[PDB]
């Protein structure tokens, strides 16, 4: 496992445009276009991202392209955000992709409503920072998903993704 792996699991992989979770065009493992409810501003995203005229498909490759890219800035964020690198820094590798994996979901935006959970699991209070890390609408909204990275949170082990 890594965080390749990991975020592959949790994103899936859709070669042409669908909406994701809260129902925003994507394509790929994840790649996020737009969050504009006009699929032409989607397929504009889309083209402008990979370099070429693609009618809202992509391949193989080329998604794995996008995710390479997503994945790097994902983690360089988290280094240039100074609440969240101490915090990342402090944590052990497969600790680290829980963060990355929150952060590619939420954003730093999104992750920036958890000052609480951020402190505890500084603090190595790995249990604690699980069940705060839960109330949220994060949780709610996407359990499963949750549930696998809190636990990886919780743990510092794989076990959530086999
Ligand atoms: C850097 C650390 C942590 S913990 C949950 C998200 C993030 S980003």
């Amino acid at each position: 496992m890594n965080i390749f792996e990991m975020l592959r699991i949790d994103e899936g992989l859709r070669l042409k445009i669908y909406k994701d979770t809260e129902g925003y065009y994507t394509i790929g493992i994840g790649h996020l276009l737009t969050k504009s409810p006009d699929l032409n501003a989607a397929k504009s995203e889309l083209d402008k991202a990979i370099g070429r005229n693609c009618n809202g498909v992509i391949t193989k490759d080329e998604a794995e392209k996008l995710f390479n890219q997503d994945v790097d800035a994902a983690v360089r964020g988290i280094l240039r955000n100074a609440k969240l690198k101490p915090v990342y820094d402090s944590l052990d590798a497969v600790r680290r992709c829980a963060a990355i994996n929150q952060v590619f979901q939420m954003g730093e935006t999104g992750v920036a409503g958890f000052t609480n959970s951020l402190r505890m699991l500084q603090q190595k209070r790995w249990d604690e920072a699980a069940v705060n890390l839960a109330k949220s609408r994060w949780y709610n909204q996407t359990p499963d998903r949750a549930k696998r990275v809190i636990t990886t949170f919780r743990t510092g082990t794989w076990d959530a993704y086999k």
